[PDB]
């Protein structure tokens, strides 16, 4: 997260951390008791390792009492994700075993309503990804608060050139921002998810070039589906 603060410890149980070799990769939202909602390029440049779900985490390092770890026993890809598009980019990981619930660990209710989000609400999109544009990985939560931009203007030659569809919805990127590592993680408006984080590679900070976020409510159907 560019520019933002550190979040309150556990104030968003919904929030997870998709792990490789004890690594943060990704970004991801609890959105059932054994489901975790992230990106689909997020296991790609994956090697041969240890794939985990991280809950109840606020330090990725410090020992906590909520803090445990996942085994992911099933790894979900939108049928219509491609590695060379950042469309659908969604991936429903469900755990091992069912989540221990408790205040640092709860699941986030996910916009079902196909609404787009009022341009100008202010959105908190929260994560373990670079800090600063030298890449310092934060080992605290962060998060910032963006408010919503308009598709029109997120569609300018002098932006991103169309490429924001109707299942696509942007955020102000002047300096506050999500970037690299923030891919997956949640998007929420008014208590709710509506976003999230594309795990495209894309250019953090700069205010020509918008935050690109998955709007959940576009394929709830899909979500309801797989959990189901
Ligand atoms: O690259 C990724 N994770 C990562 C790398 C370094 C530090 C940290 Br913290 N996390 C994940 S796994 C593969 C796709 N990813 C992205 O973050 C994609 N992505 N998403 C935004 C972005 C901006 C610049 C470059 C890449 C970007």
């Amino acid at each position: 997260i560019l520019g933002g603060r550190e979040a309150e410890a556990h104030a968003r149980p919904y929030m997870a951390s998709v792990q490789l070799n004890g690594a943060h990769l990704c970004g991801g939202v609890l959105v059932a008791e054994q489901w975790v909602l992230s990106a689909a390029h997020c296991l790609e440049d994956a090697a041969d390792g240890k794939v985990q779900v991280l809950l109840g985490a606020h330090s990725l390092s410090q020992p906590e009492p909520s803090k445990r770890l996942y085994d992911v026993l099933r790894a979900v890809p939108h049928p219509d994700s491609q590695p060379d598009t950042i469309d659908h980019d969604l991936l429903l990981l469900q755990l091992s075993e069912k989540a221990t619930l408790g205040p640092a660990v709860r699941p986030l209710p996910w916009q079902r309503v196909d609404r787009d989000v009022a341009p100008g609400t202010l959105c908190d999109v929260a994560g373990w990804g670079i800090v600063n544009h030298a890449g310092r990985r934060p080992d605290s939560l962060q998060h910032v608060l963006l408010p919503v931009l308009d598709r029109a203007t997120c569609n300018r030659r002098t932006h991103h050139d169309g490429a924001i569809t109707e299942r696509l919805m942007c955020a102000e990127s002047n300096r506050r921002d999500s970037c690299k590592g923030d891919s997956g993680g949640p998007l929420v408006c008014g208590g709710v998810l509506e976003g999230v984080v594309t795990s495209g590679s894309r250019v953090c900070g700069n205010r020509k070039k918008p935050g690109i976020y998955t709007r959940v409510a576009s394929y709830a159907a899909w979500i309801d589906s797989v959990l189901a």
